[PDB]
């Protein structure tokens, strides 16, 4: 057929149970990752197709970049309890991968500020503890679905996205075809 199991996508064997409709996992640290979302927009162009009824959760992880990589985790969770993603999103991942002068937590908490979120705001969610539990969720969700490298993506619990079974050359035919199959998967 058009969309097959073991080309697209692969089928976990373990299926999650309350999983987010569409998830997607990533690290600011991940080359691949600012490939993703800086050049290639795939979240923009999954959501862009997505059906009526359906939102996109994104998910940082811990394993790249050591004590500074788990710091850009708990950003995020500040950045979700805050709902401020699409504002820090760019200058993190610029911060990190071009610029580089993202180097500890108080260069994160500075895009942050430069954003025009407010100091006291930003530390309060940073020391609370809905902060440390939306941490804890994104640690679980990798470990729902068994995690091996991002940038990574799953519907409804259940089928894991392949970009290496998809089409290579033209991005655009790769983007259309990555997020025309999430769409696909999204209704199965």
């Amino acid at each position: 057929a058009q969309y097959e199991d073991g080309k697209q996508y692969t089928t976990l064997e373990k299926p999650v149970a309350g999983a987010p409709q569409v998830l997607e996992f990533f690290s600011f640290f991940c080359p691949h990752c600012y490939q993703f979302e800086e050049v290639l927009h795939i979240s923009d162009n999954v959501k862009k197709k997505l059906p009526e009824g359906v939102k996109m959760t994104k998910y940082h992880v811990n394993f790249m970049g050591g004590d500074l990589g788990k710091d850009l985790t708990q950003a995020w969770a500040v950045a979700m309890a805050l709902g401020v993603e699409d504002k820090v999103t760019v200058p993190l991942f610029e911060g990190v991968q071009k610029t580089q002068t993202i180097r500890s937590a108080s260069d994160i908490r500075d895009v942050f500020i430069n954003a025009g979120i407010k100091g006291e705001e930003y530390d309060a969610a940073w020391n609370s503890f809905v902060v440390k539990s939306l941490v804890a969720q994104q640690e679980k969700a990798a470990a729902d679905v068994q995690l091996r490298g991002v940038p990574a993506m799953f519907v409804n619990g259940k089928y894991q996205l392949n970009p290496q079974g998809m089409d290579t050359s033209n991005m655009d035919v790769f983007v259309q075809q990555y997020a025309d199959t999430v769409k696909y998967l999204s209704e199965k």
